[PDB]
């Protein structure tokens, strides 16, 4: 009980600060200490209850600026402090957890389309590089499942993509997974029971309203039913059994929108809005502030 949904960071005509909560309990909305930097294109996080912000770009009237910027979040104290910085800054970046630790996944930096990853090890303060995946990747998904980490689909700087692939931690090596039945950019990707979910995205030509998910076990991937509206850079967390997307672009307007999927009925339902339309939002679950 008592676990709120967090998105921080996201993008309305410039890169935004705000941390607001979602209780999905009471329906309630809090506006929580902004980010010390706007950043959109980031990921959020969490690891022994403190929410992580990684990575992301400042857009704004004076700049353009890709961040290395591991900040953390203590909903007991409302407060931001910095962490140590990746080695590169990644925009449009992917993050993952296993066991305690953050993964940091592609991303851009300028022109520069990343194929590296690098690991962040909370207990020691320190990151260091992993495996890069065999195919750079920005605007990529990433999620962890039965301690795996996946990185799906993305840009290269060329192609969008339907490819993905599997990291295995003790092997330190990625391998190539089943590709998606769809290009996605900008997808929110998840992990809910069996399962890698792939919801929305832009496939070069139109942002997407259509969902798929990977069975670890079949190595198939499989439609499931639509999001009520088409998006892409939406922010994306599962919470009690459910997965939450917020926000995101439609080819019109900056969504507000949240909508949950119920597997069990294999349908989406609008559950809330926003405060304001934006994407590229960073998304996670913890604890309510105190
Ligand atoms: O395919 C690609 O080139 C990359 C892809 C992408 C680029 C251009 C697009 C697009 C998708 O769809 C709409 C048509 O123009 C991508 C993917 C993920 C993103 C995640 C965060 C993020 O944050 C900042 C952010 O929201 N900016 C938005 C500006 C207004 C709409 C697009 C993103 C951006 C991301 C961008």
């Amino acid at each position: 009980v008592g676990r709120l949904i967090y998105t921080a960071g996201g993008y309305f005509r410039q890169s935004l600060s705000y941390l607001e909560a979602y209780n999905p309990s009471n329906g309630s909305w809090l506006r929580l200490a902004d980010l010390q930097v706007p950043r959109s294109g980031l990921a959020g996080c969490v690891v022994g209850g403190l929410l992580y912000a990684v990575g992301g770009r400042n857009n704004s009237p004076d700049g353009n600026t890709d961040s290395s910027a591991l900040d953390c979040y203590n909903p007991m104290t409302n407060q931001w402090s910095p962490c140590a910085s990746m080695s590169v800054p990644r925009n449009r970046i992917g993050v993952g957890v296993i066991d305690g630790h953050i993964y940091a996944v592609g991303g851009s930096h300028g022109c520069i389309h990343h194929s590296s990853v690098e690991r962040y090890e909370p207990e020691r303060d320190e990151w260091h590089l992993v495996a890069p995946m065999l195919t750079r990747r920005i605007g990529v998904g990433v999620a962890v499942l039965n301690r795996l980490l996946y990185a799906v689909g993305g840009f290269d700087g060329t192609n969008r993509l339907n490819s993905a692939e599997c990291y295995y931690p003790e092997r330190n090596e990625w391998r190539m997974i089943t590709p998606m039945n769809t290009i996605r950019s900008g997808a929110g990707v998840c992990v809910l029971h069996n399962c890698i979910y792939a919801a929305g995205g832009y496939d070069g030509q139109d942002q997407l309203n259509s969902v798929e998910r990977y069975d670890v076990e079949t190595e198939t991937w499989t439609f499931v039913a639509p999001m009520r509206h088409h998006r892409s850079a939406l922010g994306i967390t599962v919470h009690q059994g459910k997965i939450y997307v917020l926000g995101g672009y439609d080819g019109h307007t900056f969504l507000d929108s949240v909508e949950c999927y119920d597997p069990d009925s294999d349908t989406w339902s609008e559950v809330t809005r926003m405060t304001s339309g934006r994407s590229g939002v960073g998304v996670a679950v913890t604890m309510e502030p105190c």
